[PDB]
């Protein structure tokens, strides 16, 4: 009706869906996806995990204005998203709802007519100032279009049960759906679009039948039940889980991977331990963009940079000489900055000195620095660490309810926080702060227990730390120099075993080493040969 | 008149068990009854694994020992320290061949089934109407020159006599015979005179043993009923079929492991421990990842025995000693000697283990007790003499088997292998078979890889990534600085290459330790020994 171009003030809870088929960028593929859904949408408000299931550089130069303003203005809680999840009381639908009869047979059929005839996916959650679904279709088949390769779809609005059969309007319609929310300044576009809406589905169709949909969505909205689906998302994504080892005999979780990001490429969760090199400025600046290059050759996938004399100039200009002498020359080391300091992240990101920050008050210094994470097309990983107090008091702040799970418990809420911000979730990485505040005893027990983080991207530092020096029995600090390097390379091997993704080191070569000759020992040609012959040998 | 004292010199097959409750003397307490299992009774042809065993009372449900070893009287038979490669009686005894007729009287299968059912029942009752303290056990086969179970059932007491619950001995078969004697009584001059046909008999040991005889069975009453039993025999004979036995030891072995899991919930295995020895003491298999530290003596002796007291304190466990124009012996002999006095002018003592393979090294070393282990590298196969070297009167050595082939020249070229882990693995074991079969105890022998000889770099990386194959087994390896480290790696010369192959030393030092080695032979002690403490460390969930 008219009542599309209501102006009406609204907000609604839009779930999507982002895909991609190229496997080389779908980081600078889905992310410049979410910097336009996040400028001609609303507000993105939750994202799951990433999976495995040029000229875009030119084009955000000069991009269209939109007719909201733009709000990055951290906020802790969502009152519009609380109700989505509940599903309380919110307003009634501008275009007519099936009810859930309705709705299951027109979805049968749209299955089993396309039935006759790698994915990247990763869905998100939009805090809306869009009226409706099909409004919201408008502008995404148009987003879809300025990126020229993606498939942005619609997965639920609030709790509406929609199905709408035959769509097509006017070369003008789809301009006044354009006009509400976009400033418009060319039209080879709207040609493309008129007939590439066909039909409307409110939930999704594919939803409760594809793996790498229930899969994403059991990251964002686990306690989530809608009236179309027979249970909670959880509950049928734990059943899909178990259907294909029971019935197919396939463990489905093998070939649909989890991803993370660390600068511009795809990384797989639990298959890699990455070195991450201890640059510690704490002088001159020439030894240390060298010692930056002796550890790149040496083997660190990760420069970590800090001055924790000021720090920005502790940190700065050797940021400053290492990207000069870098260009004096797809190897380039991925550098993160040890700061809680807001200026000096700041200076470094609008330099486009560093890739990531490493904030060891998992950012409860200054939460603000969170903000600083995204530019209008670059994203920014982070590292979470837990502590409690400073280097003066920590060593006495050791009580804890439960030791392993309060540390867990505070980095999943701190990503939680991170996430609601439209901070992606896969680019938050998680460090338990190995003697941060903890007993030797007790930065044992977290190593001990280092697999509740299976389901996470983990950042450790053992490096030299006073635990490792009381795991030993019995030139008096010279031995012991000697013993916690060696003693390192026993929990570089426990973190290889147990599939942590990053180390943070001061050794890069010695820890190289090792993670060199145990992937060597774990690279098997043939996976059954042992009991192949086995069985030769036993027929003599 | 007796025909069992017939002079018919007879070669019968004994299978014995052998009981211990002294946890901290069992290796000196059994190991004194094999000796004089060796010289009373005949020739020791097979051993089982040294076990830790829970009691099975309930089916269905000091320095003495030194100076009884000065005071022996002799055998009448003598000893025949000659290596064997077979043994005829033996492969008969295995195969249930043709064997001459038992002159004492064979009960039937079901008789026997019978009287053995009985006495269980009767015992049975006797416990219940009743002691936490573990037994260590151990089996053995004999080739015997006794002519019947009952007169080796005397001398065995006489053994249990002289050794002074500390001993027990039972005959678990002799030969294929089926045999159950009741009330027993036997004379006291009629032990006298059974004794006195084995022995050159030089007091109420004699009339403590008359009243000691009660009964005789053959097979023993509890071969099928007791898991130690059992659990010793699958090691010796797996697939010996005795006729009143339901199966082979080995399916019996099996179906009493799984049946514990069915009809208990129990894993039979987790306390029931197999033993190697080292030097002198239980070490449990697969619970301790030893170092072995090295010394390459190849004008020094001061210097090297300052390297091994190093080496003791950096945390060896053992010290592996080699020397292969100045001889092996003369390099080696002494830095042992040294050692030897220095230690002297002061349980913290480390096991001596010599890398050899000449005889009349090893022979200098044993006679001026200076080792414990032998190395050999050949694994005996150079001058199986040597494992003659390996027995004295009361002291049995240790020893490491390792696969090589050729010698340091044609090593590199000698690399085919149709089966590479399991040719290994099967020479590994022929070559503890020939040292079982010439009375070397089964849990005094160690098994080596031999990473490095006569393996290309990733063989030598397939048998590690394989090492899994001898869990079963006590095992040796040696991995330090070999250039197959090297080869893992993905990229001044003279201390970088050195770097990485000690660094990487130590990544196969924690898959060592994960894969539960049981001993690793390193030159970096210290740096070994740090790993595996915070590696321990991390495994003690303990509170
Ligand atoms: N094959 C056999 N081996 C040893 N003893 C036997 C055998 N058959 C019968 N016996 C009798 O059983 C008696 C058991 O005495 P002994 O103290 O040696 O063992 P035990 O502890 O009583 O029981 P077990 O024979 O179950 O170990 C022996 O003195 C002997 O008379
Ligand atoms: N993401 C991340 N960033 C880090 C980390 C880390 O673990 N994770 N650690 C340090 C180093 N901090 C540290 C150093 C020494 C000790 S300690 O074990 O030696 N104990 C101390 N107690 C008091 C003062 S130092 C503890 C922490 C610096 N930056
Ligand atoms: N039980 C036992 N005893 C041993 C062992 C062993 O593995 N097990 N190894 C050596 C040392 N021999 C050896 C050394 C080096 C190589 S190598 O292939 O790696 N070559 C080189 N090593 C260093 C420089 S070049 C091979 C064998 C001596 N004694
Ligand atoms: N494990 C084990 N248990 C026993 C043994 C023995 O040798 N081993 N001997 C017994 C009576 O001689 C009673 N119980
Ligand atoms: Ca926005
Ligand atoms: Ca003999
Ligand atoms: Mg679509
Ligand atoms: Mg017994
Ligand atoms: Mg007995």
């Amino acid at each position: 009706q008219e009542l599309i171009l209501s102006e009406e003030n609204k907000t609604n809870i839009a779930v999507l869906n982002l895909g991609t088929n190229d496997r080389r960028n779908a980081v600078l593929i889905l992310e410049t996806a979410l910097h336009l859904v996040e400028k001609y949408l609303g507000k993105i408000i939750n994202t799951s995990y990433l999976y495995e299931t040029n000229y875009i550089n030119e084009l955000m130069q000069n991009l269209e204005e939109s007719k909201y303003e733009e709000n990055k203005e951290l906020i802790d809680k969502c009152e519009e998203y609380e109700t989505f999840l509940k599903n309380g009381k919110v307003d009634n639908s501008i275009l007519k709802e099936v009810n859930v009869e309705n709705y299951l047979l027109e979805c049968n059929n749209i299955i089993v007519k396309n039935d006759e005839i790698y994915f990247y996916n990763l869905t998100v959650v939009v805090k809306t100032f869009v009226n409706d679904p099909l409004s919201m279709l408008v502008v995404i088949k148009y987003i879809e279009e300025l990126m020229k390769i993606i498939d942005i779809d619609i997965l639920f609005f609030n709790d509406f049960t929609i199905f709408m059969k035959n769509i097509k309007l006017e070369k003008n319609m789809i301009y006044k759906i354009l006009s509400k929310y976009i400033h418009l300044e060319p039209q080879e576009i709207i040609n493309n679009m008129v007939d590439n809406i066909e039909f409307l589905s409110i939930p999704h169709v594919y939803t409760t039948h594809r793996y790498s949909i229930l899969l994403c969505l059991n990251d964002m909205i686990p306690e989530y039940k809608h009236n179309v689906l027979n249970n909670t998302i959880r509950c049928l994504y734990n059943k899909y889980v178990s259907r294909m080892k029971e019935q197919y005999n396939i463990n489905i979780k093998e070939n649909n991977k989890r991803i993370y990001v660390l600068k511009d490429r795809i990384s797989y969760l639990k298959e890699k331990t990455n070195i991450v090199g201890i640059l510690n400025v704490n002088v001159e600046p020439k030894r240390a963009v060298q010692r930056m290059f002796e550890m790149i050759n040496e083997g660190a996938s990760v420069i970590d940079i800090g001055g924790e004399i000021s720090e920005r100039d502790l940190v700065v200009p050797v940021l400053q000489l290492f990207q000069k002498e870098w260009n004096d020359i797809d190897a380039k080391p991925i550098i993160s900055i040890d700061t809680i300091n807001y200026n000096v992240f700041k200076e470094c990101v609008d330099n486009d000195l560093v890739d990531i920050l490493n904030d060891i008050s998992a950012c409860t210094n200054n939460p603000e620095i969170i903000k600083l994470l995204k530019k209008k097309n670059k994203f920014y990983s982070v590292v979470l660490m837990h502590k409690r107090g400073n280097p003066h008091t920590m060593d006495k702040l050791t009580n804890y309810d439960n030791l392993v799970y309060d540390i867990k418990n505070y980095l999943e809420q701190r990503l939680n926080f991170l996430v609601l911000n439209g901070i992606p979730r896969y680019r938050i990485l998680f460090d338990i702060g190995l003697g941060f505040a903890k007993k030797h005893d007790q930065s044992i027990k977290l190593l001990q227990n280092i697999h509740v983080y299976d389901e996470y991207p983990l950042f450790i530092g053992y490096s030299r730390k006073r635990f490792i020096a009381h795991c030993m029995n019995d030139d008096k600090d010279q031995l012991l120099y000697q013993k916690n390097i060696c003693g390192g390379l026993a929990i570089a091997s426990y973190s290889y075993y147990k599939k942590v993704d990053l180390i943070r080191v001061h050794d890069v070569l010695e820890t190289k080493s090792v993670l060199d000759v145990l992937t060597k020992i774990d690279q098997v040609k043939d996976p059954n040969s042992s009991s192949v012959d086995k069985l030769a040998a036993a027929l003599e």
